[PDB]
Parts: C-alpha cells; sequence; structure tokens
C-alpha cells in the first residue's frame, strides 16, 4: 500500500465514523477506530522515513567535505609522525591526530536528524602543511565532546547517536498527521 492509499483509507474510515445514518454496532466502532489509528500511525513512520531522508540530503554535502578535510589531515599527520624524532613534536602529532580522528567520526555519527553543526566553516580559508593547525586547533562543538567519549564502546554504540530520533521532529510529524 502506497501513502496516498493509507491516507485515503483513513479519511475514509473516519468518515465512516462520523457518517450518522448508518446504524453501526458496539463492535464495529471499537474495530473501526483501531484501524483509524494504526493507519494514523503507519502515516507518520512513513512521514518520519521522509523528513529523515529530507535531513540527511541537505547536510550530506557539508558533512562530506568535513569528513574528506579531515581524512586529510588525519592521515598528513601519521606521516609527519612515522617520521619525526622529537619528544616535544611526537606529543603534539599524537594530540593532534586524536583531534583529526575525532572529527571524522563526528562528521560520520553526528546525528542525521539534528542540523549539522560544522567544525570547519568558522577557520578563515575554507571556501601550509601547518595550516592544518588552524583546523586542528579550533574551537569544538559540545557534540564532538560527546563523540570524543562515545566513541569507544565500539561502531554500535556510534550509530546509536548516528539515527537518534530528536522529539523535535517526532512532535513536528506528530502535528502534521494529527491536523
Amino acid at each position: 500500500e502506497s501513502l496516498g492509499a493509507i491516507k485515503k483509507r483513513a479519511r475514509a474510515i473516519e468518515r465512516l465514523l462520523a457518517r450518522d445514518n448508518l446504524k453501526l454496532p458496539a463492535n464495529k466502532q471499537k474495530e473501526l477506530e483501531r484501524e483509524l489509528k494504526a493507519h494514523k500511525e503507519r502515516i507518520k513512520d512513513i512521514e518520519f522515513k521522509r523528513e529523515r531522508s529530507k535531513m540527511i540530503s541537505k547536510y550530506h554535502m557539508v558533512r562530506f567535505f568535513e569528513r574528506r578535510k579531515a581524512l586529510r589531515f588525519a592521515q598528513q599527520l601519521e606521516r609527519r609522525l612515522s617520521k619525526a624524532t622529537d619528544p616535544v613534536e611526537i606529543a603534539q602529532l599524537k594530540a593532534d591526530l586524536h583531534i583529526a580522528q575525532v572529527d571524522i567520526d563526528y562528521t560520520k555519527y553526528f546525528p542525521f536528524m539534528e542540523p549539522y553543526v560544522s567544525l570547519y566553516a568558522q577557520v578563515r580559508g575554507n571556501k601550509d602543511k601547518g595550516a592544518a593547525a588552524r583546523y586542528l586547533h579550533a574551537p569544538r562543538p559540545p557534540m564532538w565532546y560527546e563523540i570524543e567519549k562515545i566513541r569507544e564502546e565500539g561502531v554500535t554504540a556510534l550509530e546509536k547517536l548516528q539515527n537518534r530520533a530528536p522529539e523535535k521532529v517526532i512532535k513536528k510529524v506528530d502535528a502534521k498527521v494529527e491536523k
């Protein structure tokens, strides 16, 4: 069944309860309201999957580019480190490679249905190989700090966050259906 078919079955089951003429039993108005909700419910799951996909569709580009800049940093760094030998330089590369690797998972598992917060747009020059420190030493959003912790416990915990269903759009689609 398609969306318009479910919408029609529901607008019909209601126009039917409101139809006075027909004397409909005790039971068959119970069922007519059970059914009226199974359709209203399914119309929401559908409109939710829709709003979800509108979302991913919007931010996929900005997330994608950041995920690529991060990935170039994390690799630029792994290299300069397999070279470097001063314990203070090796400490600042380990430090920075961390920031890079958490950037990479931020752009991946930052929740789909929450508007994306660009790590890198604040950085002037975004429209050296130490110009990687301009981006890596910038402020991080509080989400980034969450991802830093939440990225232990495996990829399985990460995507729990990724698909997180914000009650902001729960209440948005629940409204659009019910009125």
